């Protein structure tokens, strides 16, 4: 649609997606529902515990822009 | 806040969570964010792959209110 990060935040112990293809560096993540609303298929994924944090999806210094979601590019 | 079903849709291989203290019956679920803007604290939950379907946060007839996150009640 026509034109934000996502910023939505995890607590201790929720999961969010490790994606190695799109992160900027190993210590980047992102939600579910970004998850789900961009493409990872081939992608390097994984499920993971956060330990906290907030999502990354949106902000091009923390992911690699062609893995964006839908509602945040 | 001062006040709804979530309504949000999967795919396939999208996961989301059982929680078998909240359901109505076993084929009910409820997406990440919404597991994770509630309390399910000592629940019998898991992740699961959906199959596809919707969320059914905030929906009485298929989840028990006490499980309703912050945003559907
Ligand atoms: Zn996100
Ligand atoms: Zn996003
Ligand atoms: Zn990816
Ligand atoms: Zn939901
Ligand atoms: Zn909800
Ligand atoms: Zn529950």
């Amino acid at each position: 649609r026509l034109g934000g990060v996502c910023g939505s935040v995890w607590g201790q112990n929720d999961i969010a997606y490790r994606c190695r293809t799109c992160e900027n560096d190993p210590t980047c993540a992102i939600c579910v529902p970004c998850f789900q609303n961009g493409d990872h298929n081939s992608h390097d994924y994984s499920i993971i515990y956060t330990g906290g944090g907030c999502c990354d999806c949106g902000d091009e210094t923390a992911w690699k822009p062609d893995g964006f979601c839908s509602n945040h590019k």
